[PDB]
Formats: C-alpha cells, structure tokens, sequence
C-alpha cells in the first residue's frame, strides 16, 4: 500500500502515466476503440488479448509486467439512467478488487462513462463519486486522469472538499 494513500488528478493522456497499473475505459469487445481506449491500445496493444468481457466488469491482461485493467463502463446511449448507474458503480467496483489484488501502490484511472458512453449528459460527478465509493476501501495512489480544463478544476475541488 502507499505511506499516505491519496487523491490526485492530472490533466493529460493516461497513456504517459506515473503509476504502477493503468486502467483502460475499455469497450465490451477488446476492439481498440477511440479516445482513452485507442491511446491505451497505441501504448499497451498486447494488453487486448482476450481482453474482452461485459459491462460492469474489469478484466486485468499483462503488457510485460505492467497490469491493464480493462474497466466496462456502460453506454447510456442504450441503457436506462438507473441500470446504466448501477452498471456504472459495479465496474468501479471490479476495478477496486483488480487493484487490491494485483498489490499495486499506485493506479491510473479515467472517468467511465464521461465520453462518447455519456449519452450526451455530463457525469463528472456522478463517475467520480461512484469511483470514490469503489476505492475509498483501498490504500493505492489514485490518480485521475482528464483532457478538459474545466473538469480538471472540478475534480481537484471535489477531492479538496473530503480534505
Ligand atoms: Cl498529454
Ligand atoms: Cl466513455
Ligand atoms: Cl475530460
């Protein structure tokens, strides 16, 4: 576990992260996808063998010895606000177990769901906080990665705000 387990966020792409494991906002299918998935998919492309597993799962392959957590967050283009909140809970969830068992110190992980899965809403918050309950549990550095400016504002006052 980290000396002083801890919250940050950074502004730029998780493919040039600082930590022990990454964790890929990944699709169902193992296919390189686009944003998040397809910069993870350029760094760690041997990550994607037989990678693919449903939503609300996280499935963890190997690039070397560095860990690839591929996280299913759901498309709210096709699921209900309720089952798609739910869903998107229990991937942060396996991503927690993931985490534990692979006894990193440190992970990299994204805001499921906030992208081309948003369907159109804004779900920092409602991400983030389903991330806070996942890995409050653990003692590993969590460090966010995001693109926008603003969001990175509003991330670094959320995690401010719990002290
Ligand atoms: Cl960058
Ligand atoms: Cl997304
Ligand atoms: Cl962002």
């Amino acid at each position: 576990g980290a000396m002083a387990p801890s919250y940050r966020v950074k502004r730029m792409d998780i493919a040039k992260n600082d930590e022990e494991c990454v964790v890929n906002a990944a699709n169902p299918r193992g296919l390189p996808g686009d944003g998040v998935c397809k910069a993870v998919y350029k760094k760690w492309p041997e990550s994607f063998k037989n990678s693919a597993t449903p939503v609300g799962t996280a499935k963890t392959v190997m690039c070397g010895t560095y860990p690839v957590i591929h996280a299913v967050g759901p498309n709210f283009s096709n699921y209900t606000e309720s089952e798609g909140d739910r869903e998107l809970a229990a991937a942060y969830r396996e991503v927690a177990k993931e985490v534990t068992r692979l006894g990193v110190n440190s992970v990299a992980i994204p805001l499921l769901s906030t992208g081309v899965y948003s369907g159109g809403k804004d779900r920092l918050t409602q991400s983030l906080n389903h991330l806070f309950t996942a890995m409050d549990s653990t003692d590993a550095d969590v460090v966010i990665y995001c693109r926008d400016k603003e969001w990175e504002k509003k991330i670094s006052e959320a995690i401010q705000m719990r002290t």
